[PDB]
């Protein structure tokens, strides 16, 4: 594994989004991972549709919550592997509205075939990230609620309750850190991102790391 990687610099990460007043973090985590896997496979970066998941994934609960594992399963087993573009199916649940599922002639932005789980092992996660692109992860978000910048070192690490996107790390820092894309707009945190220390399982970040498989 290299000393640092930042997939934003490598072209695999779309702008920061805003889930709004909807518990759809799990959909943003899933979609962010697919956006990265699709780009790393050699396709142009394209923003994909969280709304598709919020409205159409019948395993998960829309704004009531969900799991990235379920969302990847729904895409593959119920939507033919297809993921619609954000342009085709824009996000409208930010004020809590939850319209019926559309499905119908939507532009297909990406396709996946499966998903994989990573071990609860920060070194293995870093190596896989560096080779393969941004990863869906779960965290305890308790300490995110009052984040105002810098690197967390004493994150509350009690119970997973939020899905986010792991986009990089930097070991050449006191302390080493992960770089995480949140879905609370670009006004939150460090332009929508948070850094947490790497190597002390901050916020339970190692516990539920996954990635879609393209091709
Ligand atoms: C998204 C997290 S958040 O940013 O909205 C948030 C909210 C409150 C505290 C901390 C973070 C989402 C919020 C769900 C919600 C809905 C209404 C009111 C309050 C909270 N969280 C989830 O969807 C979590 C994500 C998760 C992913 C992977 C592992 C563990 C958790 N999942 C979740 O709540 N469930 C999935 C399983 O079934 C029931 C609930």
């Amino acid at each position: 594994a290299p000393a640092a990687v930042d997939w934003r610099e490598k072209g695999a990460v779309t702008p920061v989004k805003d889930q709004g007043q909807c518990g759809s973090c799990w959909a943003f985590s899933t979609i962010g991972n697919i956006e990265g896997q699709w780009q790393v496979a050699g396709n142009p970066l394209v923003s994909l549709s969280e709304q598709m998941l919020v409205s159409c994934d019948t395993i998960d609960f829309g704004c009531g919550g969900g799991l990235m594992d379920n969302a990847f399963n729904w895409i593959v087993n119920s939507n033919g592997g297809n993921v619609f573009t954000e342009a085709s199916y824009p996000y409208v649940s930010g004020n809590g509205e939850q319209p019926q599922c559309q499905m119908n002639g939507h532009e297909i932005g990406a396709a996946i075939t499966d998903h994989v789980d990573l071990p609860q092992d920060e070194d293995a996660i870093a190596a896989y990230l560096a080779e393969n692109g941004p990863l869906a992860i779960a965290v305890d978000a308790t300490s995110f609620m009052d984040y105002n910048g810098g690197i967390l070192t004493s994150c509350t690490s009690e119970q997973l309750d939020h899905g986010v996107l792991l986009v990089g790390y930097n070991d050449a820092s006191n302390p080493p850190y992960w770089i995480i894309k949140n879905s609370w707009s670009n006004m939150w945190g460090e332009d929508g991102y948070i850094r947490i220390e790497k190597g002390t399982n901050q916020c339970l970040m190692n516990q539920a790391v996954s990635s879609a498989v393209v091709g």
